[PDB]
């Protein structure tokens, strides 16, 4: 945070390490969220091909580093609950406390700059506990990023699932929220994946379809870390499958009906699959909000409901 490091280290030919870090920020309640900016040092395209956490042990609980064109703020700095970006954050790197990081593989790049890719990264520090006194204390945690301009012949990107339409009423037990769409892309290779509710979430599954058969992309409490959890072995997604997923909720102790699909009084089911596609078919996000074919859940895997406490 006295550190002397440089927005840009020009590394051999064609790379360079991008230093994004808070600018000597003061958390001072617990559970506060800070984000910042930086905007790319190229105009034209770029690979995000590694990752690395400098955040302060004492305090920090997760970072999350997006890709996005609109961050909802210029200055140096915000509280998150402002917003991420305006438009699409397209999440690209997560890092909680005693997670597993998530290497990428190796010739697997993010696309960025250019006239698809984001324009700016937007940081998101998650500091948990704060401890009473700590006079004036500057953080500068963050993350450095590898970029460079030789082309990856391995793509990567977020297939994002959310959930829209399906109502927790209240001390209703247990409620499925579910989410397909047929994939009609060139194929992906799902090698990680996160997800995300609030605190009714006991347990999110995500599944390739294809032919009848459920394979398991992955599973997660989603009340544990919101790191991005490796998937042992990547799976295949390809034109005509069916990627399927459900969000297990209660509504225990809840007083009204809870509504899946934004604010904070409200819930969330989001499943995040970071693929990757050979370079010239490849896309860097895609989305499913929808949940066409329903019926399918009645065949559902039972490991997709027994709980993962
Ligand atoms: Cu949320």
């Amino acid at each position: 945070c006295l550190g002397t490091i440089g927005p840009v280290t020009p590394l051999d030919a064609s790379d360079f390490a991008l230093d994004i870090r808070m600018p000597g920020v003061t958390p001072k309640e617990s559970d506060t969220y800070f984000c910042m900016s930086m905007r790319l040092p190229v105009d034209e395209e770029a690979f995000v091909i590694d990752f690395k956490p400098r955040a302060s042990m004492d305090t920090v609980h997760a970072m999350l580093l997006f890709g996005c064109n609109m961050p909802s703020s210029t200055g140096s700095y915000w509280f998150c609950d402002e917003g991420t970006c305006t438009d699409k954050a397209n999440i690209l790197y997560a890092w909680a406390r005693n997670a597993p990081p998530t290497r990428l593989p190796k010739g697997v790049g993010f696309r960025v700059g250019g006239e698809t890719g984001s324009k700016y990264f937007v940081l998101q520090v998650h500091y948990g506990d704060i401890s009473a006194f700590r006079d004036n204390h500057k953080d500068c945690s963050g993350v450095s990023v590898h970029l460079t301009r030789v082309p990856q012949p391995l793509i990567a990107g977020m297939y994002l699932m959310m959930s829209v339409d399906t109502v927790i009423p209240p001390g209703e037990k247990v409620v499925n929220a579910d989410i397909s769409c047929q994939y009609k892309m060139y194929p992906m290779h799902v090698f990680a994946y996160r997800v995300h509710t609030h605190h009714l979430g006991k347990v999110v599954s995500g599944y390739r379809v294809r032919n009848g058969q459920w394979t398991l992309i992955g599973r997660q409490n989603p009340q544990l870390p919101q790191a991005f959890y490796p998937v042992e072995h990547p799976v295949d997604v390809t034109f005509g499958d069916i990627l399927a997923a459900r969000c297990v909720f209660t509504g225990e102790g809840r007083t009204e009906a809870t509504h899946i699909g934004g604010t904070s009084s409200d819930e969330m089911c989001n499943l995040y699959i970071m693929y990757y596609m050979e370079a010239k078919y490849a896309l860097s996000f895609m989305t499913c909000t929808k949940n066409v074919a329903p019926d399918m859940f009645r065949t559902i895997p039972a490991e997709a409901n027994i709980p993962i406490p």
